DNA sequence: AGGAACATGTCCCAACATGTTGAGAA
DNA sequence: CTCAACATGTTGGGACATGTTCCTTT
């Protein structure tokens, strides 16, 4: 009640930031990213890949911890956790306690931390470098509720912070992205996509007819991301 | 689970890179392979023969690994494996365990690998240089499961990658393509190639709306360039 | 898992057997009854009034127990309780268990009976003689869980069993109806009796063949028989 | 070792039968019996309980077992077990093996064991009286496989003997009936009766329209009833 | 407080998917 | 070694299910 994680962008000296898959929004996509939103919807327990990216290699130790707060102000000191139902299940991992939200897959080395004093969960792993030939690292985490779990997130949206730092603990870099965990994110994601659109239309626009749906989506796609850089450029 | 090898398309110092270009007379194989997919329809434990090519002798001790992944992103940190039917089989010829799912055919020299970090599954053999008269190496496998083996790859759509690499298993190269493998190799692939055609056959138009002058500008030349290929499928 | 308690009616020496008729006036209950499915549509929390019928007055030390089963078989199985969510909720009176579904009110001298051997759920009450004027006595029911509740009732249907006993706890008599707690009883009773009716009024003609000569008399009898007595919407 | 046992209909002195619930054909279930085909379509790891009919109900301890046999003149010898995949499937219910087909949950009468020569599997248990308030007895199967699974029955049929047994285990009864645990018990179902019915159907054949998808099945649910009532030339 | 208008998890069933079997082609 | 017909588990997404928000109403 003294203290809030923050979550101010922060590239650091080693340009950290994140980045993500494309994928659609058919009533089939377990997982998908939403640049308009920087939001990503996905399934209850479903991988959910994030790619870490770096201008230059950090020192050794370094580690990444990924972290979820409520996005509304009001539930901002609310610690996010699982309900009182799926917390009561446990799972093949053997390493993530039951009550923690987010979890990382295929990593032996991660481990889930109990803030002593904030009470906040949070997964933290080794920070390991691109493979050769790659540009970026990828971690792949899972959401354990729905967004809409009672006794839980209770239909409270959430943010996921992603931060960067030393063996000491000390912050290099952060980043971050809200999540939305929900049975059809396909569906869901064109909802609010839908409702973004019938909002932030004013001004001077050139037109561009394209031919196909998935090449239109990508286009579409790629631009309302450009028309985001600008939503805060001043 | 297990972390996800990279599948990132590296041709490396010595211009790595696969080809499918094997006959049908001698050693009448029973698979085939789409370029319109870079997809193999194989039966199962039937020879699969695949190229290599390289533009430089590469160095003493350089091997040829072969690992199976999970193509969609929520099965990418399974380990790919044999079902338990399968598994137990007496179909095993003693050089390759039970499990792999993935097996090379006509080299002693092979090693199978069942990673203690991963878990995850691959096969090993020594680089060889290609015949006299020739600019690649042919290496032949062998898949021990169905794509639709329950318990197994349970009709999950497979990625097999390659990498050349050193002596140490240092990357020197990596490369690529799906695989599918089934009992009637030659419907399937119609099929596929099929829902690939009617995928580009859509005539639908749509309208975007692009604010700024260069943007418009840097989008439409995209979608020109995009046009002036559209017109190529004949 | 439980054996399943007998769901079968039984009005017994008494002529034991239930009623449901209970004004709006007085205690505004916000549930409601549907004779055309013996089914009672009641929010969470909320009084819940039945009518206990019996022909002669039944011998002292007799009691009325109320215990919930699931409708369909694959779940008959399962004991019914309350969801994880609702169970640590302090809505608890302490009288009751936090565990149970079913609760009484008015009346502190219910019992609440968890099971050793069978681990069913239930409550009960001292039979009480009608009040003067009336020949029914009435007893008020609490439902704790919506029948949507995951982790409960799991919008799995279930069915209400209330039985007559002597101080040992022999079978007296037994009735029961479907119950259902929802947020919007109104509503869903009206289109559980639409569908219902849907379901009795088809007006496609279909065919059917026989091979007999008297048999077919039968299913003649009643064929064109049943088309006449249609006196409710003629 | 031994042989099959019989499946001749032999009632005996105690006499012995059972019945099964209302089924309809309708793709809106998870199982059915077709009268017309003998044959109990069934879903995986769905209870599916039968109905225990007896005129002069045997004395007390007396046991209805309950065993699997293909119907395919070449398999009558193998024993009906599980696949190897769902074997490793270990369900909670320890009462019986991870190995046997049939189950019977919520009954610790429940009778499992590996036959000490011939190495079969069965289940046994005792017939309860019509308890208070009733007049016959049901108990709950389960399949915890399909009639395809490979490494199992693989796409064989069978027929689960159903044999009232005096507590010794002699010979008293003899019924039986087909089964076919799958995905799809509706379809499936009307599959079978229109190649059925497709065969002798030349003679006097009366006709009969009648209006009602649900009338439809009523007379179905009596007429085809009749088809092995009136129908005894052999 | 009764009730459209959301918000959001499940179900239905016609495709679709895919191993079998078998008769015919070169 | 190719197709046609089957035999059979899985799917895609519109329809349905169901608690929540909030204006209009006694
Ligand atoms: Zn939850
Ligand atoms: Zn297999
Ligand atoms: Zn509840
Ligand atoms: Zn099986």
């Amino acid at each position: 009640s003294s203290s809030v994680p923050s979550q101010k962008t922060y590239q650091g000296s080693y340009g950290f930031r994140l980045g993500f898959l494309h994928s659609g929004t058919a009533k089939s996509v377990t997982c998908t990213y939403s640049p308009a939103l920087n939001k990503m919807f996905v399934q209850l327990a479903k991988t959910v890949p994030v790619q870490l990216y770096v201008d230059s290699t950090p020192p050794p130790g370094t580690r990444v911890r990924a972290m979820a707060i409520y996005k509304q102000s009001q539930h901002m000191t609310e610690v996010v956790r699982r309900c009182p139902h799926h917390e009561r299940s446990s799972d093949s991992d053997g390493l993530a306690p039951p009550q923690h939200l987010i979890r990382v897959e295929g990593n032996l080395r991660a481990e889930y931390l109990d803030d002593p004093n904030t009470f906040r969960h949070s997964v933290v792993v080794p920070y390991e470098p691109p493979e050769v030939g790659s540009d970026y690292t990828t971690i792949y985490f899972k959401f354990m509720c729905n967004s809409s779990c009672m006794g839980g997130m209770n239909r409270r949206p959430i943010l996921v912070i992603i931060t960067l730092e030393d063996s000491s603990g000390n912050l290099l870099g952060r980043d971050s992205f809200e999540v939305r965990v929900c049975a059809c994110p396909g569906r869901d994601r064109r909802t609010e996509e839908e409702n973004l659109r019938k909002k932030t239309m004013d001004g001077e626009y050139f037109t561009l007819q394209i031919r196909g749906r998935e090449r239109f989506e990508q286009f579409r796609e790629r631009n309302e991301a450009l028309e985001l850089k600008d939503a805060q450029a001043t």
